[PDB]
DNA sequence: GTAATTATTATTTAAAATGAATTAGTGTTATATCTG
DNA sequence: CCAGATATAACACTAATTCATTTTAAATAATAATTA
C-alpha cells in the first residue's frame, strides 16, 4: 500500500549510530524513526532537480566533496565516473587536508539531471563522506 | 570497540519508494551509505553551530560568480584575500562567456573571520552570486 | 594494433652504468619507462616545433608570478583570458605573500594562439615570471 | 668501457614514432639516437640536481597520465599525502578517455622539491612531467 | 487490546583476499648489417 | 667474398601484474521482541 508502515535495514558503525541518537532527544524528536524520515526528506528536497528553473539548460555547478583516499579503489572509481561524463567536468581542484582526508572542488557543466545525477554518483559512494553540490548557470 | 551494527528503521512505504526511486536507484551505492552521509551532513553542520575560535581545521569553499568587466571588481576580490586573517588556500577560476567567471575559493580558520569572506567579497559590486560550503575532516570511523 | 615487442641498443658499458645510477638515484619505475618517456618527451617537441595552426589538440600549462598590488593587473590578464582565441579550460591562483602571485593557466588550441597569450600576459607591467609548458596528449599505444 | 647490449620493452607503435626520428634528424642507426638521448638526458638532470640553495621556493610540476593504468591515481595521492606540507593542491583536466593534466603546485627547499618531483614522474603509467622551478 | 518502533537473526550481495596464469622488463646469446 | 666491427633480432629467464578464483564482510530482508 502506499500508507503501509515498513522498515528497512541499515549497517553502519557503532559511533555513528550513537552520533545519531544523540540528536534525537535536543532537537525535540520523540522517535529515532521520526528523525532519519526528516532526514530523507531533507535530502529529498535538496536532491530536487527539477522546479530550480525551466527547460533544464546546461547550467555550471561545483561539487564539493571531502574523502578517504585510503579506501580501496575510491580515487579510481571517482575518476572513471567523471571520464565517462566528459565535458559535463570541467576540472578538479584536490587539497590534501591530513592522512585519512582529501578536499576536492569538482567544476561540472550539464543539465538539471545530469549535475544531480554525478552528485548522487561521487557522493553516493563509500569513503566519500561529504558531497555539496552549489547550483549556478552556462 | 567500533565494530558494524545493523537497526531497522519504521516509515511509510510511499516514502521509501520515493527515497529507493528519487536517490538509490539514480547512482547512490547504497541505504546504508546515504543514512551515513546524512549523519555525517548533520555532524558537520553541528561543528560550524559551535562558535569555538580554537579550531581551524573547518575547511571552506566559497563558490562565486562575477563580471570581469566591472572596474576594481578583481583588485578589490584579491586585496581581500590577500589581507585575510584566514588562510586562503587557492582559488580555481572558469571564464564562462565575456560577462561571467566562476571561482571557487578554498579557506580555513575561524568562523566568524571565513564569513566575513563571505560577507565582503559578496557584498561587492558585480559579484552576482556567492554561496559559502560549510566543509570539515572526518576521522577514520566517521 | 596493441602488442608489446622488445629492441636491443648496442652502446658502452659506462654510458649503461651511468644511466642506472639516475634511474635508482631518482628512481624511476624501469629502464623501459624512462626510454619510452624520452621517447614521448621528443615526439611533444617534434609536435610543438612543427608549426601548424591546424593542430589544435595542443595542451600548455602557463605559469605566472605576479604582484597583485599593480593596479588592474588581474583585470587585464582574465580580460586577456577571455578574449583568447585559445580554449582557457581553468586558472589555479595561490597567494605567496603580500606582493606574490602563483597561477597556472591551463591552455588548449593551436601553438600559436597559446604562445600569443604567452607574449601577452608575459609582456604585462608587474608579471614578474611567466613559462609555458608545451604538453600535449598520447593515444593508448603512445 | 667495452660495448654491451640492454633490451627495452614498449608498444609497436611508440618503436615506430622512434624509428621515424633516425634519418629525419641526420642519425645512421637507432642504437645511435637511443646513446645520444640517454646523452642528453643525463645532462639536463645533473644541472637540475645540484645548486640546492636551502630558501623557501614554489615549484609547478605538469604530468600527463592514464587514469586506465590500475590505481595509479591512488599511487600519486599517497605520494603526496606522504610529504603533504609542501604539495600545496592539485588541478586535474579530464582529457580525454586515456589523458589526464593535472598541475601540482609544490613548495620547499630544491631537496625536498626534488624528492616529491621524481617520486611521480618514475610511476608507470606517467607518459609526462615537467617541472617550473621559481 | 493495536500499532509503531527497536532489536536480533537470516539471506542476499558486494568487498577483500588468495594464488595460478599471464605479461612486462632485462640479461644473454645469436644473426644481420655495416665499413673500407 | 673478405676481416673486424657494431647493430639488431631472437631467445631466455625473472620480477611484476592480471584475472578468475575463493573467502570474508557488508547491505538488506525477514522476523522477533519491545515500546508507545
Ligand atoms: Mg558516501
Ligand atoms: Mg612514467
Ligand atoms: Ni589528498
Ligand atoms: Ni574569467
Ligand atoms: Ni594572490
Ligand atoms: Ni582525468
Amino acid at each position: 500500500k502506499d500508507d503501509s508502515i515498513i522498515r528497512f535495514s541499515v549497517s553502519l558503525q557503532q559511533n555513528l549510530l550513537d552520533e545519531l541518537d544523540n540528536r534525537i532527544i535536543k532537537n525535540g524528536y520523540s522517535s529515532r524513526s521520526e528523525l532519519v524520515r526528516d532526514m530523507i526528506r531533507e535530502k529529498l528536497v535538496e536532491d530536487n532537480w527539477a522546479e530550480d528553473n525551466p527547460n533544464d539548460e546546461s547550467k555550471i555547478a561545483v561539487l564539493v566533496v571531502i574523502y578517504d583516499h585510503h579506501q580501496r579503489e575510491l580515487n579510481q572509481r571517482m575518476i572513471d565516473i567523471q571520464h565517462a561524463s566528459g565535458t559535463h567536468v570541467l576540472c578538479t581542484t584536490h587539497i590534501h587536508m591530513d592522512e585519512h582526508n582529501c578536499l576536492e572542488t569538482i567544476i561540472l557543466q550539464g543539465n538539471s539531471f545530469e549535475i544531480q545525477r554525478l552528485q548522487l554518483e561521487i557522493g553516493g559512494l563509500r569513503g566519500v563522506k561529504f558531497a555539496k553540490l552549489t547550483k549556478a548557470s552556462s
